[PDB]
């Protein structure tokens, strides 16, 4: 099975890429696995595969950390993400995001039901498992529970059957047969949960599949539109119908090659303590426990020698930055274009802790609009901040065509030098806010509202007659022939490889 | 003579440090020298010494580029600045800024007059030189003149004789015996010029000394207080009285070992075209010429084999960032402390194009003040933005004690995650603005007023009961013994030097 369609194959691909360290000595799921993974993520090292996890029994489970984190070299920086998608390991961010958007004007390719798959190699009923007895990791020392779920996909379906959503949302072990987790607006798991609650008749049929096809976990992390079944989107993106098997205890369908599957229900009535957790913005607030959604597990099925993927999230750089930020930015780019805004590119700078998105503007198109900064900022902010794809993003930075938004140094340069604080900005207080940002949920204002801004780093003539400067840099401040001469004589003179 | 007291010795020190490339083949002052220097600055390479400058005649002149720029290694990143000050090459920024502040509560050590020095080895009178015939560099392709003056020190004295100021301000060749340059409020050269203009009797006696003692050029770049003679400040900082020689044609005094000295007058009546220039924020606006101050040169004196230092300024990283930003930040730190504000450290992040200063707060002291963000932001902004030391700085970022303000990644993290846009900020429109920032002079609002902000990245409990989070990082999210175990086993497991 190809790497993008089968997690086990993906692990092999990371090995073959010399992007994996197999650790075959005993490693403690209580902090040690996550500490190693955290160090990996902070240093862009090889992904760790913990084959000898203390507490592993009857095949449950090995751990792969850092599945979507960065590689050290520039040339294959995003290679792990490329390996989720059948792209060359040298693929650019633009190419990765274009691949993730490609299915947006394609017909869905619905999944194919098959009678069995590797995820059915082992099972444990309601009398055979205990979630507290599995080697579930404690990821950060102050976490309020052992977070089994950092890189699996929740599967829930609308009551009417017409939409099946796949998404990543955290969850931790509550007791032998329950999890608690985040289920918050405007997320699709929340939207579907609300439908079931308003119907009022039953708990939500649910499955949580770990070690799913990599292409599927990428879509699970992306805010594709309301009502769109991720499986068909992934089918279209990959050009292949995904093979799914029915759950044993409900009529949901899971990827055939899933490493581990939990089957059960998401309660429409019950809650339990959830969090705190060391989160994407780099913080944990110890003791901040709150009631979360409560999941009941009825059955576990799993592959022989099952592998659980894990995100040891926090400070830069991990899946919560590479995937949440970049994939939100991708959807925002498309949303802007669909609203007739002249946006060519979007990226969430890592430097902003993926709380900003930089929007590259086609300034020829902007000039033809014959508009102003005030007007344009308002229009862009209304489009983005009123939409779910803008949920996690609190600052939009508009930049002209000279800026590569995938290069944080250049975004910061433009922001710092082209956007006059206050005057060149529009604040948005009457929009949904992202409470997990510390300045929101632990800040001075409403946790769930406001705190958003559009910062216009377009210069005045970019709206009128065209850019009126040159950069004071090597590239722009010297003629071509001179630059080439300098380059050609550089080592000869005495001054100081692409792959590395 | 020590390196910090004699530019020629400083050049030797850079050689000995393996931080110099001598280029002994012909190099064109028309763009080529500056292009090489620009490349050096963008890549943190060795400083270039152009010993064979096309147009050099009768000893005028060689060029040293990048005198205060960065070295590639982390361990001696700021070594060129350390070499200006007799500090070890491994000195931290904190140590460099403390050295630059040390003279602020010391008695001045006034200079010593000596009868001659190396700067008198050669001379050219009013009938022997022509500034248009010297190998003055064209630094950026669109510059409005050949900028002879990027790293010399202007010397002007108050009419009453009581204050002699040393400062860096740019100047370009106007004709055979005149320069034009920037002389703008609130700078000390401008303040002194105004005194002479109000007296109305004569042009300002002036000298411009190039290749001065390194310790002197550092003070020349620092906003030490009004009325304070830089020579005595440098004397106190270095513990040594600086040796000065009288000019031939006026009664000003120049460093004995100056490489090149221009003597003349700064007009109280005449102006001439000045600029545009590729400036510190990374831009040039071609054709933006404006009237500047006009200097008449009456005499040149110089060392045998004189060396002209040059800053090829623009995009990161050069003297305009390392010196302007850091030294303003130093003075701001002191100013805040003198105003009873609990600031421990200040730095202008390079990422902000040195337009921000991050202020590290002693939050134990803050808590004892029993204040609020609104109140504290206003107080800090009033102190800084109403003072000359705040002139160049448009955003102040307040951070708590966990943040190392000398580390831009950490400042950006704190800014992005702890300061709610709008609500946690105070805008200042009725303060002097820095027009050279593009969003000021080429922006949507008044070039000279406003556009400043205090951004509070202190979290709420930092004002009350104390920090209430731990970072979700390797350092803070795992116990000591586990961290050390991970580190000790890191290479054994299969994962990846301080000097490099
Ligand atoms: C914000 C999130 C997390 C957190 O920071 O704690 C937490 C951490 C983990 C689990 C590691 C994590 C990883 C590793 C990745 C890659 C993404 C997320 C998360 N977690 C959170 C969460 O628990 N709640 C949430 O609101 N969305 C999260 N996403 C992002 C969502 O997947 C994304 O917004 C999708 O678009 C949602 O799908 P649809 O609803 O559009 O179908
Ligand atoms: C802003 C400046 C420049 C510019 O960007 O064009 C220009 C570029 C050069 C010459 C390379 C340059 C270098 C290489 C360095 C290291 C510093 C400066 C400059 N230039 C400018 C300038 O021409 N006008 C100005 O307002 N101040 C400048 N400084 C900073 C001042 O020296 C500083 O503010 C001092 O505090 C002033 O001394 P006092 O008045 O307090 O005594
Ligand atoms: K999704
Ligand atoms: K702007
Ligand atoms: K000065
Ligand atoms: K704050
Ligand atoms: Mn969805
Ligand atoms: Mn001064």
């Amino acid at each position: 099975q190809p790497a993008h369609l089968c997690f086990r194959s993906f692990v092999e691909a990371l090995k073959v890429d010399n992007d994996l360290v197999e650790i075959n000595t005993p490693i403690d799921p209580n902090l040690e696995a996550a500490a190693i993974t955290r160090r990996v993520c902070e240093t862009n090292d090889k992904a760790p595969l913990f084959n000898n996890l203390i507490g592993m029994k009857n095949g449950l489970f090995r751990i792969l950390g850092a599945p979507g984190s960065l590689r050290k070299s520039s040339a294959d920086r995003y290679g792990r993400l490329a390996r989720h998608l059948a792209l060359p390991p040298t693929a650019s961010m633009r190419e990765i995001l274009d691949k993730m958007l490609s299915a947006s004007d394609m017909p869905p390719i619905p999944p194919t039901i098959v009678p069995t798959g590797p995820c059915k190699e082992n099972s444990l009923d309601d009398s055979e498992f205990d979630l507290t007895e599995l080697p579930v990791p404690l990821i950060h020392k102050s976490d309020g529970g052992k977070y089994i779920q950092t890189y699996g996909m929740h599967i829930v379906q609308s009551p009417d059957g017409t939409w099946t959503n796949w998404s990543i949302a955290r969850a931790m072990v509550h007791d032998k047969n329950h999890l608690t987790g985040l289920v918050i607006p405007p997320q699709h798991i929340w939207q579907i949960h609300q439908m079931w609650k308003k119907e009022g008749r039953s708990d939500v049929p649910w499955a949580l599949a770990f070690g799913v096809p990599p292409a599927a976990i990428m879509a699970s992390s992306m805010p594709i539109p309301d009502g769109v079944t991720e499986a068909g989107y992934v089918g279209a993106m990959t050009g292949s119908s995904l093979e799914l098997v029915k759950c044993d205890t409900n009529d949901l369908y899971v990827p055939a090659t899933s490493e581990i599957v939990l089957e059960g229900t998401l309660s429409i009535s019950e809650t339990g303590p959830e969090g705190p957790f060391g989160e994407m913005h780099g913080y944990i607030f110890p003791g901040d426990t709150h009631l979360g959604a409560k999941y009941k597990v009825n059955r576990i099925t799993y592959r022989n020698n099952a592998i659980m993927p894990m995100s040891s999230c926090g400070r830069l750089t991990d899946e919560t930055h590479t995937m949440i930020g970049s994939l939100a930015a991708a959807e925002i780019r498309k949303l802007c274009q669909q609203n007739d805004l002249p946006i060519t590119d979007a990226f969430a700078p890592f430097e902003s802790q993926v709380t900003w998105v930089a929007l590259r503007v086609d300034t020829e198109k902007l000039r033809a609009m014959k508009t102003t900064s005030e007007g344009f900022r308002k229009r862009v902010g209304d489009v983005v901040f009123n939409h779910k794809a803008g949920y996690t993003i609190h600052r939009l930075v508009l930049v002209g065509d000279d800026i590569d938004v995938y290069e944080g140094k250049d975004v910061l340069w433009a922001f710092s030098t082209r956007c006059r604080p206050g005057m060149d900005e529009t604040l948005f207080e009457d929009v949904r806010g992202f409470p997990l940002i510390p300045y929101m949920g632990h800040g001075n204002g409403p946790a769930h509202r406001g705190g958003k801004v559009v910062s216009d780093a377009l210069m005045p003539t970019e709206y009128t007659t065209g850019r009126n400067w040159e950069a004071a840099d090597f590239n722009q401040s010297y003629p071509e022939d001179l630059k080439q001469k300098v380059l050609d004589n550089w080592t000869k003179m005495g001054f100081s490889h692409h792959h590395h």
